[PDB]
């Protein structure tokens, strides 16, 4: 009933090229069978919709890896958030999203418009830069780390120990083995600054721990949700920013749309994030037997939602393929959907808004002048490097 492909969406001719094999993915059926990982998959917006919320029956306690915590050891104790279902999942994600908050925004606009002005006006002054190390990764590392009150030493551990984070989502191959390998550094440093005294005040660490006291989280709960900020905080972001960059790029007819509307900023870059989609794949478990489509999913079995094939999907967006800033994006899965629904998302799209909106106002192309070098990892899809020659408006 359920179709068995042999398509290996973990290998690197995978991430390379995609999008054929995730029409192959789409167009076998509802839900497929992996054969090389022995896992169900999804690919349709419908069902990994279906899925992301249902969280009884589709959990995310037993690892949104492949590896299922009921059989293997975690690397690393479980994120209190992300591999937690409810009702434990609740109160740690009220914590962070109250720390995360509408209101929270508003301290921190200004002073990430302002970094984003100056980045751009700092770019524009070199001409040709790489949109990645130079934009791309420069912007929100000159934000993000200083809002969450971190020390400067140490921060060339926060990229690693996120990538890390990614790659071990994967299956064990060569990617994930060898960042759990290497890992041991950047660890022990982000573990380290997820203890009070380390968390500068008022920035989102202290934040975290200031909330202890409600009945929300215990102490002892609060690093390790400190953890899950410099998990999933910086590098999505990057490549968020990326993609985005990127699709302006490629797509030079949007950036004259987008500085003719600066105010397009905002859903500038959700769509790159439902079009190039940081965040690919994830898991659930099934904790009971349950007809996902119309085929039967045994209990216990891990099921391999892609996110980015469900951005794509032609039964759910017209010219899915098209980077579209004027598309209404409402519903895209590129920040999941549900209970789990990205806790972080205000930040990122604040990061995302104030770039494209500094690069609406000041930058008149933006022509690849480079090799493009692509990421390779195991549920992230971003840039290693982009060079763009940047001309002022
Ligand atoms: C473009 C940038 C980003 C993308 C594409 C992205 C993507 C996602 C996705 C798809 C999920 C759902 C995971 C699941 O359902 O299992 C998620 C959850 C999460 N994200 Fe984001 N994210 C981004 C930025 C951020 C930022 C800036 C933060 C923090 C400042 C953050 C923190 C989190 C956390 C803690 C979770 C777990 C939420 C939960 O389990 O309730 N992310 N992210
Ligand atoms: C899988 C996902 O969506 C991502 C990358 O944003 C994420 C990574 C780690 C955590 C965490 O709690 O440590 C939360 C989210
Ligand atoms: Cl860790």
């Amino acid at each position: 009933t359920i179709p068995h492909l042999a398509i290996d969406p973990f290998s690197l001719d995978f991430f390379d090229d995609p999008y054929p094999d995730q029409q192959t993915l789409r167009d076998a059926g509802p839900v497929v069978y992996l054969d090389k990982w022995n896992v169900y998959g999804v690919a349709r917006y419908a069902e990994v919709h279906a899925v992301l919320n249902d969280p009884t029956t589709f959990c995310s306690s037993r690892g949104v890896g492949l590896s299922d915590f009921k059989k293997e050891k975690p690397w690393r104790p479980p994120s209190l958030i992300l591999e937690a279902d409810p009702p434990a999942h609740t109160r740690p994600r009220a914590v962070l999203s109250k720390v995360l908050s509408p209101a929270t925004m508003k301290t921190i606009r200004d002073g990430f418009a302002a970094a984003a002005d100056a980045k751009v006006d700092e770019l524009l002054q070199r001409g040709c830069i790489d949109a990645i190390a130079d934009l791309a990764e420069a912007y929100p590392l000159s934000v993000f780390p200083d809002a969450m009150g971190l020390k400067q030493e140490g921060r060339e551990h926060l990229l690693p120990y996120a990538g890390l984070v990614l790659n071990a989502f994967g299956p064990p191959n060569e990617l994930r083995q060898t960042a759990i390998e290497r890992s041991a550094p950047h660890q022990a440093y982000v573990n380290e600054q997820c203890q009070r005294p380390n968390l500068a005040p008022g920035g989102f660490g202290a934040c975290i721990h200031a909330f202890t006291d409600t009945g929300e989280i215990t102490p002892d709960e609060a690093p390790l949700l400190v953890r899950s900020l410099l998990s999933a905080g910086l590098d999505t972001t990057v490549n968020g920013i990326g993609a985005a960059v990127y699709c302006l790029a490629r797509f030079p007819g949007e950036l004259q749309r987008l500085r003719s509307d600066p105010t397009l900023a905002r859903n500038a870059f959700e769509e790159a994030v439902r079009f190039e989609s940081p965040v690919q794949t994830f898991f659930r478990t099934t904790t009971r037997e349950v007809e996902l489509g119309g085929a039967v999913i045994g209990e216990g079995e891990k099921v391999l939602m892609f996110l980015g094939s469900a951005n794509r999907d032609p039964r759910r967006w017209s010219d899915p393929d098209l980077y579209d800033i004027t598309r209404k994006t409402s519903g895209h899965v590129g920040f999941g959907s549900g209970v789990h629904m990205c806790v972080g998302q205000l930040v990122a799209r604040l990061e995302g808004e104030v770039m494209l909106s500094a690069l609406a106002r000041k930058v008149a192309a933006i022509d690849i002048d480079g090799p493009v070098k692509r990421r390779f990892n195991n549920t992230l899809r971003g840039l290693e490097s982009l060079p763009v020659k940047l001309t002022p408006a």
